[PDB]
């Protein structure tokens, strides 16, 4: 499957595309204002994502940091981002069916559609000034807003037990992108997609 991975923004962002425990494709790559990457997904992935990450700082060999999204200091990302990171989910050829999903359960740094290419379904976006927005305690200085797990580290936050349920801090996220998930147990927002299908994931989004 392809995914177009687009930058509309004023600023750089260095796009990332990982399963976990290995890269998608290259896994990542610098995407100035204006530039796109198209990616090949295989068929079956599941558990996969696509972020940005900002302000990075890498060197000759690809090794450094990024002020949101880093990826083991990495360039080509093989596992996933540091908080806060708006992320693009999927998993593909699930019982004949993709399944599509925008989350902020890992915080939220760059706004971003998820669309397939078909007319088949329809795409998900979470593209409100949430940065802008962010309570002070969920401020990332870094750039972007924190998840309220990552922040405070306790069950109420992070659905480690029991069953959790909204919180203010969820239901900040919720609120402004009700189609994108704002913790683990959040009535579902994910698309059904036909089979084998391709996508665009575009950051600043305008359309």
């Amino acid at each position: 499957a392809t995914f177009e991975i687009v930058n509309r923004c004023s600023y750089t962002v260095w796009a990332a595309a990982s399963k976990g425990d290995a890269a998608l494709d290259a896994g990542g790559r610098q995407l100035n204002s204006g530039e796109s990457w198209t990616i090949n997904v295989e068929p079956g992935t599941n558990g996969g994502k696509i972020w940005a990450r900002t302000d990075c700082y890498f060197d000759d060999s690809g090794s450094g940091i990024c002020k949101t999204g880093d990826c083991g200091g990495l360039l080509r990302c093989k596992r996933f981002g540091r908080p806060p990171t708006t992320l693009a989910e999927f998993s593909l050829n699930q019982y004949g069916k993709d399944y599509i999903d925008i989350s902020n359960i890992k915080g939220f740094n760059v706004p971003m559609n998820f669309s397939p290419t078909t007319r088949g379904c329809r795409g998900v976006r979470c593209a409100a000034d949430i940065v802008g927005q962010c309570p002070a305690k969920l401020k990332a200085p870094g750039g972007g807003c924190n998840d309220a797990c990552t922040v405070f580290q306790t069950s109420e936050y992070c659905c480690t037990t029991g069953k959790c349920g909204p919180t203010e801090y969820s239901r900040f996220f919720k609120r402004l992108c009700p189609d994108a998930f704002s913790y683990v147990l959040d009535k579902p927002t994910t698309v059904t997609c036909p089979g084998s299908s391709n996508y665009r994931v575009t950051f600043c989004p305008t359309a």
